[PDB]
């Protein structure tokens, strides 16, 4: 008896989507986190997800969530150094392997950064909250999104200046701008837009000056074909997994 019970033993953080806390199993002591709360599109896109690299769900207002005992991407990287680029490429290559899933089964997040990016016990990577998350194709026919969404220093420009865009380049975008933080510690810009001097000074290829004086050419070459403008222009995620630095040995 008593496996349907769980205790809840501290709060894991908030939100506007709700506060979360720890719950532990008293017969098994296995440990989820409990959301505490639109909601029923969160709950939707839940049951569809089922990956390595994606929060699992376990059922359910309560919503029930695997639990990351490594917390978040966002305090493994220090400011202003970042970290070690074989850690970043890790987190980078499962990240990848997680955008590609929901990619691949019609769903975009729309707010990829290191706050949404949990790790487990072994340091896997999880994407997490899908509570900005959209279908963007259904039937094999895809829809554009018109819907501003996200976090600012993380949006791809083509969010702010069109009226309609494609889903999958603006989730390679966030990627990006994540893969930026994990080499260099810093964001490059507050928003992709001509009145931020440093996204300016980006599109004129000015990578004397931070974050991209600290990261390797390696990297920063791939950087290169992400955080382009042009979101027809811009690298594909197929055609990621084919650069050099993505598929370079690191030790
Ligand atoms: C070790 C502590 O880390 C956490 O606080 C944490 C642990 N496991 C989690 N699983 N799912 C979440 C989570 C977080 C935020 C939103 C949603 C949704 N929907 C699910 C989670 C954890 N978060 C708890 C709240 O604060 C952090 C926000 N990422 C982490």
């Amino acid at each position: 008896p008593f496996v349907e019970d769980w205790d809840l033993v501290q709060t894991l953080g908030e939100g506007a989507y709700g506060e979360v806390q720890l719950a532990v199993n008293r017969v098994t002591e296995e440990a989820v986190a409990v959301k505490i709360v639109n909601i029923k599109k969160e709950i939707c896109i839940n049951k569809m997800l089922n990956h390595e690299n994606v929060v699992k769900f376990y059922g359910h207002q309560y919503l029930f969530l695997e639990y990351c005992s490594g917390g978040e991407l966002f305090d493994r990287i220090e400011p202003d150094i970042g970290m070690p680029e074989p850690d970043a490429q890790r987190f980078f290559h499962q990240l990848m392997a997680g955008v590609v899933y929901l990619h691949g089964i019609g769903i975009t997040h729309r707010d990829i950064k290191p706050e949404n990016l949990l790790l487990d016990e072994r340091d896997n990577l999880k994407i997490s909250d899908f509570g900005l998350a959209t279908v963007f194709r259904y039937n094999n026919r895809e829809r554009l999104l018109n819907k501003m969404c996200g976090t600012l220093p993380y949006v791809a420009p083509e969010l702010l200046k069109r009226r309609e865009f494609h889903a999958e380049p603006v989730d390679v975008w966030s990627c990006g701008i994540v893969l930026t933080a994990m080499l260099a510690g810093e964001l490059p810009w507050d928003q992709p837009s001509d009145s931020c001097q440093e996204y300016s000074d980006w599109k004129e290829k000015k990578t004397y000056l931070n974050p991209w004086k600290k990261i390797d050419s390696a990297p920063l070459a791939l950087l290169h074909k992400i955080l382009v403008e042009n979101p027809s222009a811009r690298i594909t995620i197929p055609d990621i997994k084919k650069d050099r630095w993505y598929n370079k040995p690191l030790k």
